């Protein structure tokens, strides 16, 4: 089997991406944020505290003939940014892009943080990191990809995020029309439950490539590119008037600037992030200070190749017995 679904940025600056997912029978379609940095599939629901719902579509298990309470099960997740949610669990039929999983754990939110509530376009999360990070207790649950894997033509999914445009998530096949050149595969460590890999270095604009190992994760859930402070300083030093602002919490640049590209290594290959991709717009409406897309990881504890980096590539998440990542230009 395979599946193919379009993923659409929620706003004009690609602050996040949503992908329609069918849950239940008859289908309830919710727009979920596909997250390769977490492992829970959770949704706004008929159980979510009413004051914490502001425009999201909700899952109503009582309206699904295939829903079953996973009795006793609970979940609770705190993401790096201090965003949180928690609740109980149902199993139901979930379909993404024509690929169906029966008995998928669908984690129903009872509580969500204000950040989730205000994000009216995002009805929940679909985690695609390793199932060892799933937060369901007392019986940990599998991701949609782990449940689908045995049925797929190839045990892979691919992320093809657009710049200011829709893109695609495919499951079970590699669309050889979706990229240019060849895919360069690189080793993954699953020790922390993430798609963790080592980049071979970076360049700023037209500058020389610096060969240096940068461990990090491939995380569609994260909007920006978080790298060591040395790398990030080297980037923003090439932008007149860029600075790190404690008041904003990281790098801002003049909205009159033209940003340089950023290149990252994947083995002997190179992925170029155009400068435009690193411009996340005014820090407040009308401001002439714009929010940088490359930020320091130093206050995180991990480097994160988030959407700013991933959208520059066709990315293969190979879930073979020995997982690997693949990157191609596009
Ligand atoms: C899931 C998601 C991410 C995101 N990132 C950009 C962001 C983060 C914090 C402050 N200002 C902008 N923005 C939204 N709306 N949803
Ligand atoms: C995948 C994902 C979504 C999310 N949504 C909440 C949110 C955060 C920032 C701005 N607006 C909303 N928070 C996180 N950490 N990951
Ligand atoms: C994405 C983005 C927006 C922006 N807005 C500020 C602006 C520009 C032009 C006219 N009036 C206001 N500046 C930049 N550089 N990038």
């Amino acid at each position: 089997s395979t599946g193919s679904a379009t993923t659409t940025p929620i706003d004009s600056l690609d602050d996040a991406y949503i992908t329609p997912v069918q849950i239940g029978t008859p289908a309830q379609t919710l727009n979920l944020d596909f997250d390769t940095g977490s492992s829970d599939l959770w949704v706004f629901s008929s159980e979510t505290t009413a004051s914490e719902v502001d425009g999201q579509t909700i899952y109503t298990p009582s309206k699904s003939t295939t829903a079953k309470l996973l009795s006793g099960a609970t979940w609770s997740i705190s993401y790096g940014d201090g965003s949180s949610s928690s609740g109980d669990v149902y199993t139901d039929t979930v379909s993404v892009g024509g690929l169906t999983v029966t008995g998928q754990a669908v984690e129903s939110a009872k509580k969500v943080s204000s950040s989730f509530t205000e994000d009216s376009t995002i009805d929940g999360l679909l985690g695609l990191a390793f199932s060892t990070l799933n937060t369901v207790s007392p019986t940990q649950q599998k991701t949609f990809f782990d449940n689908a894997k045995a049925s797929l033509d190839s045990p892979v999914f691919t992320a093809d995020l657009g710049y200011h445009a829709p893109g695609t998530y495919n499951f079970g096949f590699i669309d050889t029309t979706a990229y240019t050149g060849s895919i360069t595969y690189t080793a993954v460590s699953t020790k922390q439950g993430f798609w963790e890999w080592t980049s071979t270095g970076y360049a700023v604009g037209s500058g020389t490539f610096k060969s240096t190992s940068i461990d990090g994760i491939a995380d569609t859930g994260t909007t920006l590119l978080y790298l060591p402070a040395t790398v990030v300083s080297a980037y923003w030093a090439q932008v007149s008037g860029a600075k790190s602002s404690s008041s904003v919490g990281g790098y801002v640049f003049p909205c009159s600037a033209t940003l340089p590209s950023f290149t990252f290594g994947v083995g002997s290959a190179r992925i170029v992030i155009p400068g435009d991709y690193i411009d996340f717009g005014p820090i407040s409406t009308g401001s002439s200070s714009c929010f940088g897309g490359i930020q320091s990881s130093a206050g995180i504890g991990i480097n994160i190749f988030g959407d700013v980096a991933l959208k520059a590539a066709f990315v293969v998440f190979n879930g073979a017995t020995t997982p690997t990542l693949g990157f191609a230009s596009k």
